[PDB]
């Protein structure tokens, strides 16, 4: 089992800290914002 990039959160959740200290958000929630995609 598996569209493009986009987190299913408020991208207002995504803070330095979390595509910092949550890696989930650098590759799984935070899709672009950490410029990850």
């Amino acid at each position: 089992f598996x569209r493009s990039c986009i987190d299913t959160i408020p991208k207002s959740r995504c803070t330095a800290f979390q595509c910092k200290h949550s890696l989930k958000y650098r590759l799984s929630f935070c899709r672009k914002t950490c410029g990850t995609c």
